């Protein structure tokens, strides 16, 4: 009798055991969902990581920049979940920006080829994935993507911020298409989570000033959040994604749900 | 094994069987919640209405303009749910504006005494109720109020719009206080629902032009909503309130969740 | 050949030589405007203060809570500017909240009578003044009010924040009415300005914690602002108000212009 | 004694006599500005068009996708305005999206190469131009770009909406860089203007449904606007751009000014 009982859900974006998508997948399985996973490039690694999930889940390769992967995706999913079965949920937990577009590298010095790759993977692919999967989604279904509130500029996030602004806009158009299928489309705007890469950035991977700025941001986030914010714990974010995958937010689409401790509602 | 199993939840705002709060109460009981109800003025009526709910629930009198009712409320609730027990949830589903502040009556002609009464009941009372009940709420608890998106002006809603703008602001401050108790505070911004009064307004109760404008608004709402909007069905709104009352949005506070078909995310 | 040449403009809100409205009045006169001033309660004081303005300007009494003052206001203005002449501009620079609604006094402990007085003076009066003056305003005219961005909660501002949220909503409805006269209505959302009272609050007038919080807010504001923010200098705010009073923002109404150094566009 | 007396301003984006940038250039010259113009591809045409401006202005070639044009731009501008002189203003009035990304062509069918070209020209180039020109801008200067409010999805605008969402985000980062030079960066969000291309789209150039939808949008815009909206008249938009180029909005940056009749502040 889990929140997601009987639901078939595709989860993208796992690359380490600290990936937000790993925690989404775990909580969804704890709540009764049957998963299909998609992974990029390092499939041996991803299989070994996802062996630790509560239940077995087929892993499919998906490079969202690869037109062939996208064209075959729905057939490969149907194969994995069985003919006559469709998906009830899709989780997009995919993002990337070349180093030139983040950190201490000057904003103006990011070449457009780099920015374009970042926007391709982080924003356009939300539409790509919806295009591929809506034909095999059930009415009442739910597409969820991960967001980091880009309403205001900030240090170091630079062109990734721009990519998230694009993603929010893409989400509102995907909602128009998804609606034709009886499917919702929404983003979860999460507070900062210490994934491997984030600890790497805080450790100086993209410049000392960038690391210092991110630590300041994390500290301010917990301070502003009326219920606090634990950057080491993705479970509250995973639960929020599962809420959107469930039947309990049936009139919300094209929208953004903030799983950020309430920080964005407070100035100081 | 309901969404709200084991939870003790106070629901205000029932006055007819079409009240949004009636549907909130029904769905919460279907999902395992144990309720306490509060009602204003017509308690015989409200008891008879709430006899139709799936389970029994104590009814307490609460006029939010009455300082004595508010001062005694927590003790009366504790009496009803038993010493040593606290609330896990509170639903504010209360609103009012004198006729001078809505409909075809000119915006400039509403006397401040009338506007002030409207803001008292519709906005300040969200803080009043939180003040009264937070001392008897459990960590992990949830306070939810009902909103109608006031971000833009519109015909006829007039000073009630202003009251909702005030309420949204109040909610962000209540979140600061509630956080000290481990409690969340949020609003659900619902699309238009045909309560008794709304059918009365559409029927011309506050002027012909106002009724005509509201019908146009309802029609445009369903058109804009990517998944449509059924003004005759409060259940999607009730489900959204229950989602916020649950454990599945644990990192959302001071915030607004839109149960409006996605209409506010679309221009046309 | 000033920005406001030939324009007749009413300016409310002067009480000291540090009032934002004093600087609005000064800059408007430097730019060729002919002013009428309104003052509350201490008219001897206000006359002596406004003697320092670049040019003479009639002072009229206006308590916005006084129905008689409002009913006579248009006639008294016409008397001062001469029959057959109308106003081109109106500046609302009026705000008040009792001490119970601000500072370290708990948010929940503000009595509604106090909150209501604050909302009356700070929000409803924007509509009151528009109602009184639109009948004596020229097409192409402009009504401007002062705002402090209430989109997010913050320490100490408490119920004044709620009042500003109400004011923003009121402004969008006043724009609907003003449009019938060919008149615009907008707010200027200013950064923090060290008026007498603010220095008093920073000095602890409403509690030590409140003063400490406001200093932190001021410091963060200048840090966030990409062009910086000087809380001791109201002239940039006054210039912005004059821009809205001019003919150079002819397609902006119901809106908010931010004269805040850009701080609200930046997270950190 | 014009609004922009003595100011040296670069204006991009003229391609016909109906271009918003043509009207910006005309009004800026009427107000005393000395201009430098930039044009894309059809320089004979653009010269012949700009011969009709009130005063002479040097025309320089600038394809914002051309790295060489951008690298040489500042030197070519300095040549045109004379060594030792710098710019006080820059107007970005540049936008493009391939047909696959707009109109009746399905949202999901736009190839990323097309979307990327659109985002390059419509969003990234705002940063490109700022990078090129900030080194030759005076303190107190102003960079202004043109926006179409992308906060909500709408029919037909499709990926251009996404490009504008990206542009708004870019603007907030350009403000951070520009601030180092004492320069402001802002967008003007205009209502719909009947440029040549728009009349072409309304005439069905991108599909009948798209044309029908745009006409509906135009009609609704004028209806919602409290002061109305004339899609045939760019002058109110041009005046707003000149307001931002002036000294009268000195504390506004990273921001968006709406020259849209107030339509975005009203639901209906
Ligand atoms: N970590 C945070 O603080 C934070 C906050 C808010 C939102 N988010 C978002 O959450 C999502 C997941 O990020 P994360 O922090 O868990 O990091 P992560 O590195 O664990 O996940 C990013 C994922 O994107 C995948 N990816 C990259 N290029 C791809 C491609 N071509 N095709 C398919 N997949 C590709 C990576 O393989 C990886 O699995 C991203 O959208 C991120 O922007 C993260
Ligand atoms: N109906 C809609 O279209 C709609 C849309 C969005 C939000 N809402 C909001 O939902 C809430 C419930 O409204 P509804 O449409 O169900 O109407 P309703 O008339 O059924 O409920 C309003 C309730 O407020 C109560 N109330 C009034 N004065 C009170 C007082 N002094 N003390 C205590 N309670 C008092 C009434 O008794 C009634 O139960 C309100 O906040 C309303 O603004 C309604
Ligand atoms: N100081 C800031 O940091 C700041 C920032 C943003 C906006 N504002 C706003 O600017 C406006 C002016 O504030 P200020 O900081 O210049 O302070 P101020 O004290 O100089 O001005 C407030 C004015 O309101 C007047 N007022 C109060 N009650 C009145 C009544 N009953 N009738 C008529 N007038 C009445 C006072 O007499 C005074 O002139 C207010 O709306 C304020 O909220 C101030
Ligand atoms: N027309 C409207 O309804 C409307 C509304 C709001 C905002 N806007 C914006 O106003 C701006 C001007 O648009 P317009 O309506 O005047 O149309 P327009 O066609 O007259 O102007 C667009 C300009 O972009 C230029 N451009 C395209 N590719 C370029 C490149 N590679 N390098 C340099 N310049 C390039 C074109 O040559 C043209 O001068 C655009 O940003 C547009 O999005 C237009
Ligand atoms: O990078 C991240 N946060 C952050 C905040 C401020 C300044 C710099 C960085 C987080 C948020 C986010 O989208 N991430 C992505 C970045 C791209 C690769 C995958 C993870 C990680
Ligand atoms: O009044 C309502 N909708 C509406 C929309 C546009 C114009 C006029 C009216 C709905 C939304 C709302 O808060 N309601 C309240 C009004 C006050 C008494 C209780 C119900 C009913
Ligand atoms: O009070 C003010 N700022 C502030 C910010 C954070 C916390 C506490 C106070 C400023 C802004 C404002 O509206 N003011 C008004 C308050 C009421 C009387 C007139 C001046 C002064
Ligand atoms: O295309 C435009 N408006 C519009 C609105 C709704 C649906 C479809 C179109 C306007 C706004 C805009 O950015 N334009 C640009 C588009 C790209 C080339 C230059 C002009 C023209």
């Amino acid at each position: 009798t889990g929140l997601l009982d009987g639901k078939r859900i595709l989860v993208s974006g796992i690359i380490t055991d600290s990936s937000i998508a790993f925690h989404i997948a775990r909580v969804a399985q704890e709540q009764g969902a049957q998963l299909v996973l998609t992974g990029f490039d390092r499939l041996r690694l991803i299989q070994r990581i996802t062996d630790r999930l509560p239940a077995k889940a087929p892993l499919l390769e998906l490079d969202v920049q690869n037109e062939e992967h996208l064209a075959s995706l729905a057939g490969r999913v149907t194969e994995a979940i069985g003919a006559g079965n469709k998906l009830d949920g899709v989780v997009h937990s995919i993002g990337f920006m070349p180093q030139t577009g983040m950190g201490i590298n000057p904003f103006f010095d990011a070449p457009y080829a780099d920015v374009s790759k970042g926007i391709h993977i982080s924003a356009y692919s939300y539409a790509s994935m919806a295009k591929a999967l809506l034909p095999i989604m059930n009415p009442g279904g739910s597409i969820v993507g991960m967001d980091f509130d880009p309403s205001r500029a900030m240090p170091a996030y630079n062109w990734m911020t721009v990519a998230k602004s694009a993603l929010e806009s893409v989400n509102r158009f995907v909602a128009r298409e998804a609606g034709k299928y009886g499917v919702r489309s929404n983003l979860v705007a999460a507070g900062p989570i210490r994934t491997l890469a984030m600890s790497a950035i805080v450790g100086g991977a993209l410049g000392e000033e960038a690391g210092a700025q991110i630590q300041l941001l994390e500290e301010g986030w917990d301070q502003r959040a009326p219920i606090g914010w634990n950057m080491k714990d993705a479970t509250p974010v995973a639960k929020t994604v599962c809420a959107l995958l469930s039947d309990w937010l049936p009139a919300t689409t094209g929208d953004i749900i903030y799983a950020d401790g309430g920080a964005h509602t407070q100035l100081l």
